[PDB]
């Protein structure tokens, strides 16, 4: 089998992307962010916290002939940016792009957190990252690419996020009409439950490229890309007027600036980020001070390959029984 599924950018920013889900019978469709750094899939529910719903499309498991309750599971997340949301788990009928899971577990939010309810495009989220990281308790759970894996055509997966445009989710084939060139693999370490591979360098602009390992995730949930501290200074001292605010958050630079690319390394290949793609638009409205697409991983503790990066690429997501990670062109 395979699935094909367009994502589409919440905002004009290309802060997240949102895909449509069926889940359960009849089909409750909800626009889910595809998530590479997470292993839970969690919908707004007719169990969320009333106040805390704002406008999102709700999964009402009442209403679905082929739910069932999973007793005695909950779970609860917190996420690299602070953000959290908990819950009980049903499981359903789940089908993205025509590819169906049976049995899915499908994590109800009893509670969200204020930015899960200030995003009212974003009905919960697929987490596409190792089941290892599933927070379902007493027993862990696995995620809709681990159930649908085996029914697959190839077990893969296939990122192709568009820059201010739709862009698609592939499962179970990679689409060669989609990326130019040759896709180059590299090594994924799941030690930590990510996507976690090491990039060969970088350039800044049409400068030297500089040859030094890079651990990192490829996480689609992240908006930016996050580097080290000495990669990230060596950027933005190409921009005039460029500057690390502790104020704001970041670095931030002039909305008048034209920004050069950036260039990371997957093995011998290289993936060019045009400018545009890190310019992250006024800090507030009417400023004009503009917030940074690339930024400082040093209070993280992991680099991150966020949509910043992703987006330049076609990203295979491979996993055989050892995974790897493909990056193209395109
Ligand atoms: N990948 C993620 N998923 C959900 C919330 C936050 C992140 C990244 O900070």
């Amino acid at each position: 089998s395979t699935g094909s599924a367009t994502t589409t950018p919440i905002d004009s920013l290309d802060d997240a992307y949102i895909t449509p889900v069926q889940i359960g019978t009849p089909a409750q469709t909800l626009n889910l962010d595809f998530d590479t750094g997470s292993s839970d899939l969690w919908v707004f529910s007719s169990e969320t916290t009333a106040s805390e719903v704002d406008g999102q499309t709700i999964y009402t498991p009442s209403k679905s002939t082929t739910a069932k309750l999973l007793s005695g599971a909950t779970w609860s997340i917190s996420y690299g940016d602070g953000s959290s949301s908990s819950g009980d788990v049903y499981t359903d009928t789940v089908s993205v792009g025509g590819l169906t899971v049976t049995g899915q577990a499908v994590e109800s939010a009893k509670k969200v957190s204020s930015s899960f309810t200030e995003d009212s495009t974003i009905d919960g989220l697929l987490g596409l990252a190792f089941s290892t990281l599933n927070t379902v308790s007493p027993t862990q759970q696995k995620t809709f690419f681990d159930n649908a894996k085996a029914s697959l055509d190839s077990p893969v997966f296939t990122a192709d996020l568009g820059y201010h445009a739709p862009g698609t989710y592939n499962f179970g084939f990679i689409d060669t009409t989609a990326y130019t060139g040759s896709i180059t693999y590299t090594a994924v370490s799941t030690k930590q439950g990510f996507w976690e591979w090491t990039s060969t360098g970088y350039a800044v602009g049409s400068g030297t490229f500089k040859s030094t390992s890079i651990d990192g995730i490829a996480d689609t949930g992240t908006t930016l890309l996050y580097l080290p501290a000495t990669v990230v200074s060596a950027y933005w001292a190409q921009v005039s007027g460029a500057k690390s605010s502790s104020s704001v958050g970041g670095y931030v630079f002039p909305c008048s600036a034209t920004l050069p690319s950036f260039t990371f390394g997957v093995g011998s290949a290289r993936i060019v980020i045009p400018g545009d793609y890190i310019d992250f638009g006024p800090i507030s409205t009417g400023s004009s001070s503009c917030f940074g697409g690339i930024q400082s991983s040093a209070g993280i503790g992991i680099n991150i390959f966020g949509d910043v990066a992703l987006k330049a690429a076609f990203v295979v997501f491979n996993g055989a029984t050892t995974p790897t990670l493909g990056f193209a062109s395109k």
